[PDB]
């Protein structure tokens, strides 16, 4: 397990268009999102965290308890609902997003001072890159 508190600003994004495609996101909502680079604002308290993905645009919010399973609103991305479980796999956060779509889920994890995160679904992967500034 590692400490991901802190805010992060966007560095690089990777394949989101089409991660966003395989959630069946409208065309325009998939450039203009490609195109945001949002903040991510993490507050870890023991097995809860709290994970916010900012922008003035739109927002998505999590919060959770590592390894309890929880009903994701999705609201916002693709407006589904899945049963989700966050768990720790070594360093690495695991997220596995149980639902209509196939292979949906994300890892987390930190190279010095960057938060890299890798989402997928549908066998498509995006990839992220977060640096820490607070
Ligand atoms: C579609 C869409 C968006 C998607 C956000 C996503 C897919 C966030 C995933 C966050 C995770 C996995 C956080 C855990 O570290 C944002 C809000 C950027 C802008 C508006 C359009």
């Amino acid at each position: 397990p590692v400490d991901f508190n802190g805010y992060w600003k966007m560095l690089s994004n990777e394949n989101f268009e089409e991660y966003l495609r395989a959630l069946d996101v409208n065309v325009a909502l998939r450039k203009i999102a490609n195109l945001l680079k949002p903040d991510k604002e993490i507050v870890q308290d023991g097995d809860h965290m709290i994970i916010r993905t900012l922008s003035t645009f739109r927002n998505y919010i999590m919060d959770f308890q590592v390894g309890k399973e929880f009903e994701e609103d999705l609201t916002g991305i693709d407006d589904r609902k899945c049963m989700t479980t966050v768990s720790w796999d070594g360093d690495k956060l695991q997220c596995v997003q149980k639902g209509e779509k196939e292979g949906r889920g994300w890892t987390q994890w930190i190279e010095g001072d960057e938060l890299h995160l890798e989402m997928r679904a549908e066998g498509v992967t995006c990839k992220q890159v977060f640096k820490k500034v607070h």
